[PDB]
């Protein structure tokens, strides 16, 4: 029942990192090949990656053009070769809505200047493939005042920690003492995959 | 027109002998892949070579269900992979009736047997793919009495001959004489490709 050639593709999920959304799903193809579509929850179907073997399909193109609307991928499975083909199988993804869904990845210290008896720290801003007009949007253009660094700090018992909704951070600093310092992103307001990994750790010396 | 992604199948040529039949195209596919059809001339069209990266396809299985018939070929040609895909692009392929086009494969003698002062020679009766219930049928069960052979033989200025419309030769040999021999196979009524090349030669010693 559906099909003497052909296997319906399972366990479909979204791998995603600052915006950057590939599909991955199972099983390796035997005698057949995949064609992934993609659509808003309730949109019209649009034809992605076609007729492959592969068991992942780069979306990204697609889920920025409104990082806010909520998507759903649909993977149809082919006969392929010299065959006796007896509505061809298919299966849904889960829902992705990359404004929520999407990884924060790990930080980045750009760098840090003393300056008499303050530390300025910056933080990274990345690029992502999100367009507005013809640029493309670093990920603190992306989320605004949504996007908050944690900067963690100690000389060598305990770190002291500053916050802000922007990539520095102007902290005063003991005489005397070298620093390390290290970085985190959130998104307070999301209920899921809140926080980044720590950023590499960074000293002063 | 015509996509920026795919390109049309050119060159369509059918591959036959002894009823095993292959339709070869052009070109080798950049970012594409074909799928090959087949129909009776005025038929309906099924699908055989699915979402292929070859460019060639066994008709064999189709053809030989009536080898009188005249068959179309066409080849689809369908974007693959990861891409813009901007009514496919396809091609037609000659006109094929089996039973008047397939070439006759080289021949070979099965034996030869004097007895006294005369010689028989025995013509291998080939298998082939077209059934006939639950059976394959030789290639003198197809042509039946359409299929001819010459018999060529000499022993060592020129060649006598004889000729049958069955797999066996009675002939007279001169005595005290080595006699060498060699069939090829003709279908007189045929206006195209009549005959077979010579069988290699065999000889009495």
């Amino acid at each position: 029942s559906g099909t003497t050639n052909t296997v319906a593709a399972y366990n479909l999920t979204w791998k995603s990192t600052n915006f950057k959304t590939i599909l991955e799903w199972e099983p390796k193809p035997v005698n057949q090949v995949y064609t992934v579509q993609i659509s808003t929850k309730s949109g019209d179907w649009k034809s992605k990656c076609f007729y492959t073997t592969d068991t992942e399909c780069d979306l990204t193109d697609e889920i920025v053009k409104d990082v806010k609307q909520t998507y759903l991928a649909r993977v149809f499975s082919y006969p392929a070769g010299n065959v006796e083909s007896t509505e061809p199988l298919y299966e849904n993804s889960p829902e992705f809505t990359p404004y929520l869904e999407t990884n924060l990845g790990q930080p980045t210290i750009q760098s840090f200047e003393q300056v008499g008896t303050k530390v300025n720290v910056t933080v990274e801003d990345e690029r992502t493939l999100v367009r507005r007009n013809n640029t493309f949007l670093s990920l603190r253009d992306v989320f605004g005042k949504d996007l908050i660094y944690t900067l963690y700090y100690w000389k060598s018992s305990g770190k002291k920690t500053a916050k802000t909704n922007t990539n520095e951070f102007l902290i005063d600093v003991d005489k005397g003492e070298n620093y390390c310092f290290s970085v985190q992103a959130v998104i307070p307001s999301r209920t899921v995959n809140r926080k980044s990994t720590d950023s590499p750790v960074e000293c002063m010396g």
